[PDB]
């Protein structure tokens, strides 16, 4: 079985042979965030930034130490997505803005982002910000392919999968080596800088163990999920919320841990954030969409889910044993 919190555990224990003694100032404004995180966090050597974070806002004489490196932390990870500064962009969900090159020194300024996404890694610190699934498996430096493109460009999808559902530049490589170029095209070279960056904080090898989702669940945190949000705003197709599939439904999620919750909200949605407003405010790719869920076939189908619409298809399962064992490893797979 799949451990997470065992992955998490040996994941430290490797991090401890990185760990430095003491600590760094950090001293930044809140006006200028930013642009005094890049001098600052540029200006000391990866040894350094290895060391205990001592995050200073000049004036603010704030003993709590740990709590403004967390909002340095949830600051900054919302900065890195500003389009004053062309790097990232939206598409939570972050990518590399393709015309960041207009800028000369856009280069460092990845660099700068690939140690800042180490660093939270590092220190055990959570952003409020993220990516997509395909870029948390290159974190990983895991294989992209087909399936990866289904959530990130549909029409590309769509065209690829009329090249395998039917039958001239040097099918099953052509197709794979597409989506791969597909997924990083155009943003190649800030992609190496980020990587740069990131692997000379933490070296993208001490993660080996995750998968793409728990990478995400590490980066966010194990959030504990409102079970009345979800259930007053969940919607239903072919279903009703007196169905015994569905009342056996919200009685395994009561049932299971806080990590499993996770991992059936990142099966469902394709992600483990939640917006600001809870389950009412959750979006699908053709505008608000709440959780749904549908009957779909028979008692023998696997569960299956359309992350871009927030639908889980829920076969008629006979027993609750039976849901509960259909679902958690519908969930697992990786
Ligand atoms: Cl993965």
């Amino acid at each position: 079985v799949r451990d997470f919190k065992a992955k998490v555990q040996y994941f430290r224990f490797w991090c401890q042979q990185l760990a430095m003694p003491q600590h760094i100032k950090i001293t930044v404004t809140r006006k200028t965030l930013f642009e005094d995180s890049f001098q600052q966090i540029m200006s000391f050597s990866p040894q350094d930034l290895r060391r205990r974070l001592w995050v200073i806002f000049p004036g603010e004489e704030g003993l709590d130490y740990g709590g403004v490196a967390r909002e340095w932390f949830f600051l900054l990870s919302h900065e890195v997505s500003n389009p004053m500064y062309c790097l990232f962009e939206y598409a939570y969900c972050l990518q590399i803005n393709p015309a960041s090159y207009i800028n000369p020194d856009h280069l460092k300024y990845f660099r700068f982002i690939g140690r800042f996404i180490a660093m939270a890694l590092f220190h055990g610190k959570f952003i409020d910000t993220g990516f997509s699934l395909p870029f948390y498996k290159r974190i990983l430096n895991k294989p992209v392919g087909l399936k990866d493109l289904e959530s990130i460009d549909p029409e590309f999808y769509n065209s690829l999968i009329w090249v395998k559902e039917n039958n001239y530049f040097s099918k099953e490589e052509y197709i794979r080596m597409v989506a791969e170029w597909r997924l990083s095209r155009g943003v190649e070279e800030q992609t190496q800088a980020f990587f740069e960056g990131f692997n000379e904080i933490l070296p993208q090898q001490y993660l080996q163990y995750f998968d793409a989702k728990e990478l995400e669940v590490l980066l966010c945190g194990m959030q504990e999920i409102d079970l009345n949000d979800w259930q007053r705003h969940a919607i239903y197709r072919r279903y009703a919320r007196t169905s015994k599939q569905i009342m056996w439904f919200w009685q395994f999620v009561k049932e299971i841990d806080n990590e499993k919750r996770m991992r059936l909200l990142q099966f469902v949605t394709g992600t483990c954030r939640l917006p600001v407003g809870g389950f009412a405010d959750l979006m699908g790719s053709n505008g608000p969409q709440k959780f749904c869920i549908e009957k779909v076939g028979k008692e023998n189908w696997l569960p299956r889910s359309h992350t871009c619409f927030n639908r889980l298809d829920l076969p008629p399962y006979k027993s609750y044993e039976q849901l509960k064992e259909k679902l958690l490893f519908a969930i697992e797979e990786t």
